[PDB]
């Protein structure tokens, strides 16, 4: 198990534009296209992301390509963010995958409300951090995925995911 297989389990793969859990147009492996309601605005951003006229449909390779770019940028934003960096640096390899997972799903911006949980992870207080992480809209909205990520932070193993 690695970051790629972990996110491919949490996000799935869809080759046709679909709506995510919050109702936004997405395609591939969790690739958010737009927060607008317009299917047209979505098709447009998609064509722009792929470099071809797609008509809302892409190939597996194209999806994987978008996925490689998005993990890379998730990582790189963590590294550039001053509150994130130090958390990330302090963690072991499994827990780092859990943090990237959070960032990919919710952006540096969503992850901003985790000030308290981030401090707890940094201090390595696993059980407390797991309790604090659960008190969030995130956990209430996508409980099964949250529980898997949460368990990865609590345990430091990939158990939630075999
Ligand atoms: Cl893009
Ligand atoms: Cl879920």
């Amino acid at each position: 198990m690695n970051i790629f297989e972990m996110l491919r389990i949490d996000e799935g793969l869809r080759l046709k534009i679909y709506k995510d859990t919050e109702g936004y147009y997405t395609i591939g492996i969790g690739h958010l296209l737009t927060k607008s309601p317009s299917l047209n605005a979505a098709k447009s951003e998609l064509d722009k992301a792929i470099g071809r006229n797609t008509n809302g449909v892409i190939t597996k390779d194209e999806a994987e390509k978008l996925f490689n770019q998005d993990v890379d940028a998730a990582v790189r934003g963590i590294l550039r963010n001053a509150k994130l960096k130090p958390v990330y640096d302090s963690l072991d390899a499994v827990r780092r995958a859990a943090f990237i997972n959070m960032v990919f799903q919710m952006g540096e911006t969503g992850i901003a409300g985790f000030t308290n949980s981030l401090r707890m992870l940094q201090q390595k207080r696993w059980d407390e951090a797991a309790v604090n992480l659960a008190k969030s809209r995130w956990y209430n909205q996508t409980p099964n995925r949250a529980k898997r990520v949460i368990t990865t932070f609590r345990t430091g193993t990939w158990d939630a995911y075999k």
